[PDB]
C-alpha cells in the first residue's frame, strides 16, 4: 500500500502497488487477493 508493499507474500495486484522487499505478484484464484512471492537475498541483493 502507498509506494510499494514491503512484505514476503503481500496481497498485491498487477495494476496497483509493485512490491518492495519480497517480490513476484502472482495471483490467487481470482486476480485480486494475490501474493508478492518470498525473495530478499534472491531479488536485487544476492548475498547481503
Amino acid at each position: 500500500k502507498k509506494k510499494c508493499i514491503a512484505k514476503d507474500y503481500g496481497r498485491c495486484k498487477w495494476g496497483g502497488t509493485p512490491c518492495c522487499r519480497g517480490r513476484g505478484c502472482i495471483c490467487s484464484i481470482m486476480g485480486t487477493n494475490c501474493e508478492c512471492k518470498p525473495r530478499l537475498i534472491m531479488e536485487g541483493l544476492g548475498l547481503a
